[PDB]
């Protein structure tokens, strides 16, 4: 299925459920700007390869647009639409000044040496400089990109500006050294930590001692567990990787278990605890779930058998439509998965403000804004919903495409 049909079928949805006019809504069906260009490297043998890249800006209304660059093999113009179209609303729900925009090369990493990627790093800022910049779009890392491609566009992009503005505030996701921000590695799971603690309290749950379940164990996963455990006061009863998954009553160590994978590049067979696998984690009956991996894991094949109170998305889209409507049933709250994990573009915006101001935060004032950021932004949501008596994805959706219509509303751009 196309992702860009995908991101307008659910944009009418969103619609249905919100006084939009016509205009504004075949506006928003579109992209304000798509480029593509050639990216030419050297190779290491010598030969000269081009390679196809993108740069999609949805919509700029409220501010520069933002958004990651993907390095895969299997990427296409629709899915930089789709996502950027996903950026707009990502951005909007959390009430930032910025647009929707993605970007894209058609390359498979893997097979790239350091300074072929270097080079495609700096081809690809050369080819799009005359559609970024600080104030205009400003890149971030994604799959398969890591602040060391950031610091090299970072780099490129001050060569060629010849140094005459906030050259640092270009992108994104920089290294320390140059431009970086503190917090941007558990940027995700703070923000999936804070709207859970704001879930609990929405129902009325005190969270200390609580059972926790977390699907996926990488750098989102990990870390959700953890700050669940420390900050929250909560109990880790089970997690899982990709391979397998492991389940424990009284409660693991997440930072152990991180050790064990490591190790042994799993989290099987880990000591004191079950081993079992991802859809068993599925069905455990726990307050909070957290899946933070591969994308659609509850379906309607499983959505009736959930026993979690609390089901954070931290994973782009891990619950199906009807199985949101069987879980909605349920009188499970639910947490979108592009307002759970907003916390990584709310610190690429701190980033880009501290680079902007010339003046950088510590630890402590960007866990307090990211706080406050997603508080509010999830009490705006569970407002709505329980206002306009809608799904919650459907009220983050209206309260996303609502703050976008009055910044086009306000510039004039559409009449009605
Ligand atoms: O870097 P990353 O991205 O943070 O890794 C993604 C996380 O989701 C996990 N994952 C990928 N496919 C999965 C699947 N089909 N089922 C369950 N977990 C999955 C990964 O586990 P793995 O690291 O084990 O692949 C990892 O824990
Ligand atoms: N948060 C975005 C990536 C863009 C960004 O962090 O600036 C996503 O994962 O969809």
């Amino acid at each position: 299925i196309d992702p860009f049909e995908m991101a307008v079928k659910q944009l009418e949805r969103a619609a249905q459920y919100m006084d939009i006019s016509e205009e504004a809504l075949e506006w928003l069906k579109k992209p304000m700007r798509i480029v593509e260009v050639s990216v030419p490297i050297e190779m290491d043998d010598g030969s000269v390869k081009v390679f196809t890249g993108f740069r999609v800006q949805h919509n700029w209304a409220r501010g520069p647009t933002k958004g990651g660059i993907r390095w895969h093999p299997a990427e296409t113009l629709s899915t930089v639409k789709a996502l950027a179209t996903w950026m707009t609303w990502k951005v909007a729900v959390v009430d930032l000044p910025y647009g929707g925009g993605k970007g894209g090369i058609i390359v498979n990493p893997k097979e790239l040496s350091e300074r072929e990627q270097e080079r495609l790093a700096r081809a690809y800022i050369r080819a799009v400089y005359d559609v970024i910049g600080p104030w205009t779009d400003i890149p971030a890392p994604d799959v398969y990109t890591n602040p060391k491609i950031m610091g090299w566009m970072m780099d490129e992009y001050e060569t060629i500006m010849r140094r005459k503005g906030p050259a640092f505030g270009v992108i994104t996701g920089k290294p320390l050294s140059i431009g970086g921000s503190l917090g941007r590695g558990t940027a995700t799971a703070q923000g999936a930590i804070f709207t859970i603690r704001e879930a609990a309290k929405a129902l009325g749950i005190d969270l200390k001692g609580k059972k926790i379940a977390v699907q996926g164990y990488g750098n989102a996963g990990y870390y959700t567990a953890k700050l669940a455990k420390e900050q929250l006061g909560m109990t880790v009863v089970a997690v899982s990787d990709s391979r397998g998954g492991i389940y424990n009553p009284d409660g693991l160590d997440p930072d152990e278990v991180l050790k064990w994978k490591r190790e042994h590049g799993s989290v099987k067979d880990f000591p004191g605890a079950t081993n079992i696998t991802n859809e068993e984690l599925l069905e455990l009956e726990v307050d909070v779930l957290a899946p933070a991996a591969i994308e659609e894991v509850i379906t309607e094949k499983n959505a009736d058998n959930i026993k979690a109170k609390i089901v954070a998305e931290v994973a782009n889209g891990p619950v199906t439509p009807e199985a949101d409507d069987i879980l909605r049933e349920k009188g499970i709250l639910q947490i979108p998965d592009f307002l759970c994990n907003a916390g990584g573009v709310t610190v690429s915006y701190f980033e880009w403000v501290q680079n902007i101001n010339g003046y950088y935060w510590t630890e402590e004032e960007v866990r307090e804004k990211l706080d406050k950021k997603m508080t509010k932004a999830f009490w705006e949501v569970y407002n709505t919903h329980k206002d306009k008596n809608i799904h919650m994805r459907d009220a983050a959706y209206v309260v996303a495409v609502s703050r976008v219509y009055q910044a086009m509303k306000d510039r004039g751009w559409v009449k009605k």
